[PDB]
């Protein structure tokens, strides 16, 4: 991947997208506002770098998010389209730093950075199911 | 108060891994079944809106609006994630967080979160003129 190389991913906040739908499980969350959650957000920026590195990554490779560092400034309700750009900022390793940033059509909604790192998928799932209760 | 310990215990369901996040995204479908950031940083927040929902007033409520945490390792479901906000400070209706998260195995992340306490109709009131028809 090119440092500097830019994608972006655009989304139609649906009724299900808002706080009390990240955790149904939350009574503290059922007092909320109708909007866009900041889990959703994080998830949606993470989605775009996803799909930004698909094209270079080895069969039998994956990704994780390894950080996450945003600012949510803005509140978005069911209806608009929260269009999120990510730039490749640096890589070291097998790791990616990018620079997200979210827009809904009216107000930048927040902005900040993420990093991946690159895994081998079955070398983590056997981690994870030796983890596994 | 400042440097109060507020602890939150959530035992991660099935149903809080990465393709449960966007049930959309055909991308996340087929990731490893383990606890996504997005549903992290949810936990997170309710850890600390529990910890503030005492001290707030009649018709108080708050959002997230800043979140800087690293996300270390994975967490499949069955293990109970426990979140330890810490208070840093307040400022106005600004409260800022040290949060940590553990997995019971490992610790899965660590770093800042700030909210801002709102009025909730108020706030609802401007989402409305967002809001398209």
């Amino acid at each position: 991947m090119r440092v500097g190389e830019r994608f972006t991913h655009d989304f139609v906040v649906p009724p299900h997208k808002t706080v009390r739908h990240l955790y149904p499980e939350s009574p503290e969350f059922a007092e909320f506002p109708e909007v866009f959650a900041t889990g959703f957000m994080v998830g949606l920026m993470e989605w775009a770098c996803v799909r930004a590195m698909a094209p270079y990554l080895e069969p039998g490779e994956g990704s994780l998010g390894t950080a996450i560092c945003v600012t949510h400034t803005a509140a978005t309700p069911p209806g608009l389209t929260v269009t999120v750009t990510a730039e490749l900022r640096s890589v070291e390793g097998r790791r990616l730093s990018w620079r997200v940033s979210a827009h809904d059509g009216v107000d930048e909604i927040g902005s900040g950075t993420h990093e991946r790192a690159v895994i081998h998928l079955e070398k983590f799932n056997a981690k994870v199911r030796q983890k596994t209760p």
